[PDB]
């Protein structure tokens, strides 16, 4: 039985995927791996619509929007840690209003995850809507940061993983999608990044998928307790610069989930509904409730 994960290059999902070849979780959990190297979301996304892959890794919000489309996607938490604002270093920007009349750039686009939770906290905190301020520029996460450390962005709103490196070149995280989250009064960590599993192979190949499941919660339960494994995955997380690889490390294991998945589905319900309440308006990308069945049992 093969099972076919998409990855963004980028991404830190590669990184668990190689303990589970280097350490046979695949083989312990009867079946073999296939790493489906993808170039961007988007191509991900198109290839989680075409049944090219078994899976990807994707945030609650596009896999509801999926679910609300149509499609069978099933969800389960990949990380609490998600989203990182960068300004430059000595940036007087203290404060989300203080982003009006900059360039920000924002990954992922318009519908972006984290781009929706920043909306929603400076409406509600600030009754003021970045989209009109400050002058928005969409794109993948690596060009943005490039064009942050070029100067031609002041500012951009990127995954988590890129902090590390732009805190090593003259830029600072002034907020996380975590820090929103837990402005908006969510008291656990939420996991807004999860695997999002093909209908068609819940239904059909149920096994693999709980026993992918397994092997990579055995994976993250390795690089918690084996400070020894992480030296083995280094080379795949963009990280000869000591700091950023001590940085990476803490973050990543700081969001390893570890709630009950009924807790999980709970506070991603009410993060959910809580957007548009938050926000005082219907976000764009974000539905009236979550689909039925979206978390995997
Ligand atoms: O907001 C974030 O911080 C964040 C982090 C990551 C990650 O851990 O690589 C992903 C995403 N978002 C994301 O939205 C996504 O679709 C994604 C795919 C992958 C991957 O490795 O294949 N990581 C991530
Ligand atoms: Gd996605
Ligand atoms: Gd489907
Ligand atoms: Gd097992």
């Amino acid at each position: 039985e093969t099972f076919r994960l998409g990855v963004l290059p980028f991404g830190t999902a590669s990184w668990e995927a190689a303990v589970i070849k280097a350490r046979g979780f695949d083989t312990a959990n009867g079946f073999t791996l296939d790493i489906v190297k993808l170039a961007g979301n988007d191509a991900a996304r198109i290839a989680f619509l075409g049944g090219q892959v078994d899976a990807i890794v994707g945030d609650l919000i596009f896999a509801a929007r999926l679910g609300n489309e149509g499609r069978g996607v099933r969800f389960s938490p990949y990380s609490t840690t998600e989203g990182a604002l960068m300004v430059p270093a000595g940036s007087p920007i203290t404060d989300l209003k203080g982003l009006a009349g900059k360039r920000l750039g924002v990954a992922g686009g318009a519908l972006d995850k984290n781009w929706i939770l920043l909306r929603a906290q400076a409406r509600e905190t600030a009754g003021l809507e970045l989209e009109n301020v400050a002058q928005i520029a969409y794109g993948a996460p690596p060009l943005l940061a490039q064009k942050l450390e070029t100067g031609e962005l002041d500012a951009a709103l990127l995954y988590w993983q890129f902090a590390a490196r732009l805190e090593a070149k003259g830029f600072k995280r002034l907020i996380s999608a975590d820090d929103v989250m837990r402005a908006f009064g969510a008291k656990g960590a939420v996991s807004l990044i999860g695997y999002l599993y093909e209908g068609h192979t819940v239904a059909d190949r149920g096994e693999v998928v709980r026993g992918f499941a397994r092997a990579s919660a055995a994976a993250k339960d390795a690089l918690a307790n084996e400070p020894a494994l992480w030296e083995t995955v280094r080379p795949l997380m963009a990280a000869e610069d000591d700091a950023t690889f001590a940085t990476l490390k803490r973050d990543f294991l700081a969001g390893i989930p570890r709630r009950p998945i009924a807790a999980e589905r709970a506070d991603g319900e009410r993060i959910y509904a809580a957007l548009d309440r938050l926000a005082g308006a219907q976000l764009l990308g974000v539905g009236k409730s979550l689909p039925p069945d979206l978390y995997l049992d």
